[PDB]
């Protein structure tokens, strides 16, 4: 009965993952001296290779261009050969994830994009694997990200109101699924064909307790955007709530209106120290020319959690005077016209993206390197 459920760990895709993964981890001359291992391989090695050809696989896609990179892989603009549809495909290297003891962040990332069913969340259509990579096949966002937008325009406060509102709604939606994002930044804010925002890169997300809190002893995210409480949790037993995402919205709003990040330093350790000393290090440039309302919202986000705007819920963010505007309302913003509408040449126009510039050793005994990746495959 669970076999049909796309959420169950024992659906057909996961059962096939196990059989495929066992053959992968055993098929070596050394391990084949065990008769058990050889008797199984003989029975199943021909049909597994047949199954491999009929399963969704990488060679079914044309690689048009590489449009993104990360610690463990890259994102490619692809076209599915048979259907001629266009997607963005993210790859995660199995060797690197094992080599750097980081093998479990992709579960929530896959599940959010697959099941959120939200206009604010990039949607996942397929997940598959081969012996080297994980693959997440996603709806393509041809508008680019907000780093690219900020590098090409001087963002007036009217635009900043729009993108900050859309981010607030997107984070609220993620919070209502029980998740804290923890890596809010402009590189994770993607724009669709109509210029509206979606969140991406859910690698550092975490589900909250029945109390709304998370225990964590590890500081995560990006150094420019990390909140004091998350940073402080590296020294043991962090207990914090969703409000760490609102701190990172404050950094984003500063960066859009001022042109630099508010805790900039030449060293990572300097950035870490400035964030700790934020009550003294947060300083707007003399030539800023930023409104009183914008400066008040920025400073209401860039405080300690016990005092931070949003600690009581999103309604206190939405009423803030900075969001007074003559173009949109909180309940209809994504159906109004975005400030920048992309002009697109073809369905593989990638002009809003800058251009971009090892394996396991053969085992002596059973290691099970493919075991952590069982159950990743998903067919919509
Ligand atoms: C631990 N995490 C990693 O190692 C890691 C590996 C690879 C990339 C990243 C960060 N990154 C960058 C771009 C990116 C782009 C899309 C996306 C979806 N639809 N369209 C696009 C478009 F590309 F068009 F913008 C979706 C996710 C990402 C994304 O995650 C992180």
């Amino acid at each position: 009965a669970l076999i049909r459920d796309p959420r169950s760990p024992i659906n057909v895709e996961s059962l096939l993952d196990g059989l495929n993964s066992l053959v992968l981890d055993l098929d070596f001359p050394a391990l084949r001296k065990n008769k058990n291992i050889d008797n199984f391989l003989n029975r199943y090695e021909k049909i597994v290779k047949k199954i491999r050809g009929l399963q969704m696989k990488a060679e079914d896609y044309d690689v048009v261009k590489v449009i993104g990179r990360g610690a463990f892989g890259e994102v490619q603009l692809v076209r599915h050969k048979a259907s001629q549809k266009v997607y963005a495909m993210k790859l995660l290297s199995k060797f690197e994830m094992i080599k750097r003891s980081d093998s479990a962040f992709f579960w929530e990332e896959r599940d959010i994009m697959a099941f959120a069913n939200s206009p604010w969340v990039v949607q996942l259509f397929y997940a598959f694997q081969d012996d080297r990579y994980l693959y997440m096949v996603m709806e393509y966002m041809p508008g680019g990200d907000l780093v690219n937008l900020m590098s090409n325009y001087d963002v007036p406060e009217k635009w900043a109101k729009f993108y900050t509102a859309e981010v607030v709604l997107a984070l609220d939606a993620i919070h209502s699924m029980g998740l804290i994002h923890r890596d809010v930044k402009p590189d994770n804010m993607l724009l669709d064909k109509h210029g509206h925002l979606k969140l991406a890169d859910f690698g550092t997300c975490m589900k909250m307790d029945e109390t709304g809190m998370v225990h964590c002893d590890t500081a995560v995210g990006t150094p420019d955007y990390i909140s004091p409480e998350v940073l402080k949790s590296q020294g043991g037993d962090g207990f914090y709530g969703r409000e760490c995402d609102w701190w990172s919205v404050g950094v984003f709003l500063y960066e859009m209106l001022v042109g630099d990040t508010p805790f900039y330093a030449d060293s990572l350790v300097g950035t870490y120290s400035k964030i700790m000393d934020h009550k003294n290090s947060l300083c707007f440039p003399e030539d800023a020319e930023i409104s009183k309302h914008a400066k008040n919202l920025i400073c209401a986000f860039l405080t300690d959690r016990e005092v931070r705007l949003g600690r009581n819920g999103v309604e206190e963010i939405r009423q803030h005077p900075f969001f007074k505007n003559d173009q949109w309302h909180w309940d209809n913003i994504r159906e109004t016209a975005a400030p920048v509408v992309p002009e697109l040449s073809s369905d593989i126009d990638s002009s809003n993206f800058d251009d971009i510039e090892e394996t396991f050793p053969i085992p002596k005994a059973f290691v099970g390197n493919q075991l952590p990746f069982i159950g990743f495959t998903y067919y919509r």
